C-alpha cells in the first residue's frame, strides 16, 4: 500500500552516514521497493526513497511498488505556471528546462543543456542546497538565529534568500576575487557580507568561518561539507536527468559537469549510475593555474566525489577554453551560460573528440547564466 | 467543427490594420467565435483568432466554439520540460511564472508578479517581440540579411540571439546611458553594436537607423512602430495573463506595468479589457528628469497605447521609488526584480492607496531580473 513519505521524514534528522545510499541504489536498478511492514523501524529505507524523489512509501508485508506508484516521475508543475509563493515556485516548478544545443561534436554526441539559472532566487544551482540545508535545521535552530558560511557569488546569494524565508539570519564570506554580484545581493537580500581581499579561495575562508562560528555562535551550514546539499541534488537535479531523460526519448549515454563542492554532479553520476552503471560522468577540471568562478580542481577536497562508489572521467580545461564555449553556444543556441557551464561543454566536446563516448544523448549540467560575468566575457570576445 | 489554423495563416503575410482587432474584442467578450463557412474570405477574422490565442478557428455554417475549444488555454508547459531545440524551447517553455507576492498595499490589493526573466534568450520580455518580428520576415527577407533597430539593452540582446537562430544578422544601436551588459551581450551573441555617446535617449537614435538602413540595406525592424510586437504580446504575455488569472483561480481586477515600446501593457490592457472592461491597468509614468532603464513617459511617443481601444490609469513613480520597491520585494519575497518591475510594483501601491481599485488580484508584469542592475542597486541600499 502507499503512504505519504512527508509524515516520515523526521528520518532525515537521525540517519546518518552513506549506508542508506545501498538502499536507493537497489530501488533504482530494479526499479521498485520493498513494503515495510514497520516503516518507523527502518528509517534508511525511508531516507534512501525520499532521496531518489520519492512522495510515497510502501507500506505493508510482502508486497512492492514501482518507482512510477512510489512517485519518483509525478508531475510537479502546474500546467498553468501559477506559483502561491516563490518558495513554492522553487518547489514545483521543476524540472529546469532540458534543452538540445545544436553544437556540433564528434562521434555522435548529441549535447543537451540543463539550465540551472531556472532556480528564482540566486539564478542558480545553489537555490537546491539552499532549500534543503535551510529547511532541515528549521525544527532545531531557533528562529532569529544567524547561519554563515564561506561561499563563492552563488551560494551565498541563495543562502541569504532562503534563511530569510525560513526566518533567519545570514552573513556570507567571499574572497577578493568574488564576482562583485556576490558581494552585493546578498546585502540587497538582507544578509551581512564578508569580504576577505587577501584569500586565493573560497575554501581558504573555511577556517575563519568555524573560528567565529565557536566566538559568535553562528550555525556554520558548510555547504563543502553539509550531506543536504548531496541529498538536495539526488531528490532534485539528479532525480530530474532520469526522468527528463526517460519521457524525452533520449539515449543517455552520459552527463557532464563541473565541481565546486561536488554535490550536483556526484548526485548525478550516482543516481544515473544506479540505473545504469555504464552512463558516464565527465567532469571538469579547471587547469592549473585558471581560475573559473564557481568551481574547483578535485585535489583541493571533495567529499561525495571522492567517499561515493561512483565512475568518472576527468577533462582539463583551461579559463580561455571555458569561455570560448560560451561564446560558442551563444553564437549556436543564443542561450548565455555561465563560464563553469562552458567549462563542461568543453569538457564534453574533449572527450568526445577523443573517440571515449557512444555515441547518444549527453546532458550537460549548466550551473547559472552567464549575464553574471561580463568582464569574463569581455575577455573572451578580445 | 475545428480546424488546425496552422493551415490558415499566411493571413499574417497580406492583413493589415487594425480592424481585425475588432473581432479578437468581440471574440473574448463574448467568449466564443462563431463558425466560418469559407475562412479563405475572412482572413482578419482568422487573424484575430491567433492573435488571442487559438491554435484552431470554427469551421461550418451556423456553429460556434468557445475559447477552450479553439485552444486559447491549451498553454500548458510540460510536465518534463525537455525542449528538443532552443526556438521550441522559446515556444513551448510557457508560461512565463506568475508568482504571489507577500507584499502588504492597502485596499485588498494582492500582488502577482509575472516573471518575464524566464525568457530564455535575453532573460526578459523582449524574447517575446523578437522572436515574432524576426520569425514573420523569416519567409520574405533573404537569409545572411542584416536585421537592426534602435534599442534600450533588453532587445538589442534579444534581437541579436534571434537574428542568429533564424539565420540572419544583426546590428543593435543603444544610446550612451545604456546598461554594459547591453553594449557587451549582443557582441557575444555574432551582432554588431553602435553606442551613441551623445544619444540622450533610445527613440533619438531612429532617424539615424532609419538612414543607415537606406544607405546600407539592411531592414529595420522598427519595435517602436512594428505590430508584431503588439501581436506577439498579444499571443504571450497577455493571453498568458488571462489564462494563468482563470486557471489559477485568481480574482483579477487590474495589471501594473511600465512603457518603453508600450507593446505589452498595450496588448495586456486590449486583451484582458476585451474579456472585461473593469479590468484597470496601471501604468508607470517615470517622474521627469529621471531615468528607469528600458522605459519612458507616455508623451515621448508611442503607437499601440495611443491608437488602441484601451483604458489605463498613470502614476508618477521616481527611480529612487522605483528602487526602493526592488529593495522591498527583494527582502518580502527573496526575489530580486529590475527597476521598471519595481516601478509597476510602486505606481500599482500608489494606486492602491488612493482607493481607486477594487480589492482582488492584481498581475504586475516584471520586464527582467535586478541581478543585472548592480550600480543601481548599490546606489538603493545607501538609503
Ligand atoms: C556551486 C557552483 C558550481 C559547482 O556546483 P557544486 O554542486 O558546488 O559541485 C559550478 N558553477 C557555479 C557557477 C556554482 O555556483
Ligand atoms: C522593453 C522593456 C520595458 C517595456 O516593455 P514595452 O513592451 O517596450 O512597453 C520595460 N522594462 C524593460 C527592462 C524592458 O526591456
Amino acid at each position: 500500500a502507499l503512504a505519504d513519505i512527508s509524515g516520515y521524514l523526521d528520518v532525515l534528522d537521525s540517519v546518518r552516514g552513506f549506508s542508506y545510499l545501498e538502499n536507493a541504489r537497489e530501488v533504482l536498478r530494479s526499479g521498485e521497493a520493498r513494503c515495510l511492514g514497520n516503516p518507523r523501524s527502518e528509517p534508511e529505507y525511508v531516507k534512501a526513497l525520499y532521496v531518489i524523489g520519492a512522495s510515497r512509501i510502501p507500506v505493508g508485508d510482502g508486497c512492492s511498488h514501482t518507482l512510477e506508484e512510489l512517485g519518483v516521475f509525478d508531475i510537479s508543475v502546474p500546467g498553468e505556471m501559477v506559483f502561491p509563493s516563490p518558495l513554492d515556485f522553487f518547489e514545483r516548478g521543476k524540472p529546469t528546462p532540458l534543452v538540445r544545443s545544436r553544437l556540433q561534436l564528434p562521434n555522435g554526441v548529441r549535447v543537451w543543456l540543463k539550465l540551472e539559472w531556472y532556480n528564482p532566487f540566486s539564478l542558480s544551482v545553489k537555490d537546491r542546497p539552499a532549500v534543503e540545508i535551510i529547511s532541515r535545521l528549521s525544527r532545531r535552530v531557533e528562529k532569529g538565529s544567524l547561519v554563515a558560511d564561506a561561499t563563492s557569488s552563488n551560494f551565498g546569494v541563495a543562502l541569504s534568500a532562503v534563511a530569510r524565508l525560513y526566518g533567519y539570519r545570514a552573513r556570507v564570506y567571499l574572497p577578493g576575487a568574488a564576482e562583485e554580484f556576490g558581494k552585493l545581493l546578498p546585502r540587497l537580500l538582507g544578509a551581512q557580507v564578508i569580504v576577505d581581499p587577501e584569500a586565493p579561495s573560497t575554501v581558504h575562508l573555511l577556517p575563519r568561518v568555524m573560528k567565529d562560528s565557536k566566538n559568535e555562535g553562528f550555525v556554520h551550514v558548510n555547504q563543502f561539507y553539509n550531506d543536504a546539499n548531496f541529498e538536495a541534488h539526488m531528490r532534485g537535479t539528479a532525480r530530474e536527468i532520469f526522468v527528463q531523460s526517460r519521457r524525452g526519448g533520449l539515449a543517455l549515454r552520459g552527463v557532464a559537469g563541473s565541481l565546486g563542492t561536488s554535490g550536483h554532479m556526484s548526485a548525478a553520476a550516482f543516481y544515473l549510475q544506479s540505473v545504469d552503471p555504464s552512463i558516464r560522468a565527465v567532469l571538469v577540471q579547471p587547469a592549473q593555474g585558471d581560475s573559473i568562478p564557481g568551481i574547483r580542481r578535485v585535489e583541493t577536497g571533495m567529499l561525495w566525489i571522492n567517499m561515493l562508489d561512483i565512475s568518472y572521467t576527468l577533462a582539463e580545461v583551461t579559463l580561455e577554453e571555458a569561455m570560448e564555449a560560451v561564446v560558442e553556444v551563444a553564437r549556436s543556441d543564443g542561450l548565455v551560460i555561465g563560464p563553469s557551464g562552458g567549462a563542461a561543454v568543453k569538457a564534453l566536446a574533449k572527450k568526445a573528440a577523443e573517440g571515449d563516448l557512444e555515441p547518444g544523448d549527453y546532458v550537460v549540467v549548466v550551473p547559472d547564466t552567464g549575464f553574471k560575468y561580463l568582464s569574463l566575457v569581455q575577455n573572451a570576445l578580445e
